[PDB]
């Protein structure tokens, strides 16, 4: 692909989550074949935000991913147009997010067009009382649904006091230009982390890193 091995990444969020709005700008860079990548994160209005920074994270593409040879890989393909994804989270407490990114690639830089929104959420969970530590490792079950690539991950935050937080990912992913051939069935691994913030989550540094494979035996 004529994606470069090193590339920036810019991107902007607008959202709203249980009424509250913010406004979210991150500069970053990443490695594309090695499917590691990191950002800079800056709340540009709404701060301090009122709920864990966390439920945000996987909403700062899956062109980072480390693809084998041997597995068609649909992100890396889609460029020079780019690709879309829509994804719902939906957390067992009943919280519910509706996330959407349009991925375009001008040069060296990866462009990222960002809407989040979440509502529902308790007022005493916790979401909305920051109890949230991090995102455990996960995989997604990469497979073809109507036609559609789909993503589908069984997620748990990590919260205080030995506690975890669960919530399901479906994520729909579609080129720009038609014609982009899907690829099989596959799974990613994923790892995202905030590397370090200050105190109120005004700025944040993200990073992620992720391996596709088969499945079993190919690993
Ligand atoms: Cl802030
Ligand atoms: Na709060």
């Amino acid at each position: 692909s004529a994606i470069k091995p090193d590339m920036r990444i810019k991107l902007r969020m607008e959202g709203n989550v249980n009424g509250h709005h913010f406004v979210i700008d991150g500069d970053g860079t990443g490695k594309p074949y090695e499917g590691k990548q990191t950002m800079d994160l800056e709340v540009k209005e709404g701060g301090p935000l009122p709920f864990a920074f966390d439920i945000l994270t996987t909403a700062f593409n899956r062109v980072f991913v480390k693809y084998p040879d041997n597995i068609q890989d649909y992100f890396k393909q889609s460029f020079p147009k780019g690709y879309s994804w829509e994804r719902s989270l939906t957390f067992e407490d009943g919280g519910i997010c509706n996330a959407r990114n349009d991925i375009t690639m001008e040069g060296d830089t990866f462009y990222n067009k960002v809407r989040f929104y979440g509502t529902n959420f308790p007022a005493n969970g916790p979401v909305m009382q920051k109890k949230t530590l991090k995102w455990e490792p996960s995989t997604e079950k990469m497979y073809v649904r109507d036609g559609v690539l789909t993503g589908d991950i069984e997620m748990a935050l990590l919260l205080e006091g030995n506690a975890h937080y669960r919530c399901d990912f479906r994520t729909t992913y579609k080129a720009k230009e038609k014609g982009v051939k899907l690829p099989g069935a596959h799974f990613v691994d994923h790892a995202i982390e905030i590397l370090s913030h200050d105190k109120d989550y005004n700025k944040v540094k993200l990073y992620e890193h992720a391996v596709a494979h088969s499945g079993l035996p190919d690993n």
